[PDB]
C-alpha cells in the first residue's frame, strides 16, 4: 500500500513550469498570476483505507479523500469537475484527472525525504517539490 512516509504535513519549496501547466489546463490569466504566488501546504493522512490529500493556500483550499484504484468525483483548485483515480506504481502515488475529453496526471513520489509532484498536461512537465514540516 501507500508508504507511511507520504503521511504528514508538506510545504512547497520549489515550483518549475507551473504557469505553463496551468495554461495547458485552461486556467485564465488572473488565476494563473495568483496560482504562481501560492505556497501551499499539503497534508496527507489516512483513516483505514481512505487517504486524504488536503491542500491549503491563501487563494484556494482543496481536499480529496479516496481509496486506491476507485474512481471519484473531484473538484480541482481551478474548479474543474473531474473523474479522478489514484493508483500506486512502484511506490509512486499517481493521480489521473479526466474531464471534457481531456486528461492530466499528477505523480507524487518521495525523493531524499522530499515529496515531488510531477504534473503533466499537453507535454508540459511541471515539478513541485515539498519538504516535510
Ligand atoms: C491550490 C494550490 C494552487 C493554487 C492555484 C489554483 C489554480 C490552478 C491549480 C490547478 C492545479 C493544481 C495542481 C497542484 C499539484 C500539487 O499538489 O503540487
Ligand atoms: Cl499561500
Amino acid at each position: 500500500g501507500m508508504s507511511n512516509k507520504f503521511l504528514g504535513t508538506w510545504k512547497l519549496v520549489s515550483s518549475e513550469n507551473f504557469d505553463d501547466y496551468m495554461k495547458a489546463l485552461g486556467v485564465g490569466l488572473a488565476t494563473r498570476k495568483l496560482g504562481n504566488l501560492a505556497k501551499p501546504t499539503v497534508i496527507i493522512s489516512k483513516k483505514g483505507d481512505i487517504i486524504t490529500i488536503r491542500t491549503e493556500s491563501t487563494f484556494k483550499n482543496t481536499e480529496i479523500s479516496f481509496k486506491l484504484g476507485q474512481e471519484f468525483e473531484e473538484t480541482t483548485a481551478d474548479n474543474r469537475k473531474t473523474k479522478s483515480i489514484v493508483t500506486l506504481q512502484q511506490g509512486s502515488l499517481n493521480q489521473v484527472q479526466r474531464w471534457d475529453g481531456k486528461e492530466t496526471t499528477i505523480k507524487r513520489k518521495l525523493v531524499n525525504g522530499k515529496m515531488v509532484a510531477e504534473c503533466k498536461m499537453k507535454g508540459v512537465v511541471c515539478t513541485r517539490i515539498y519538504e516535510k514540516v
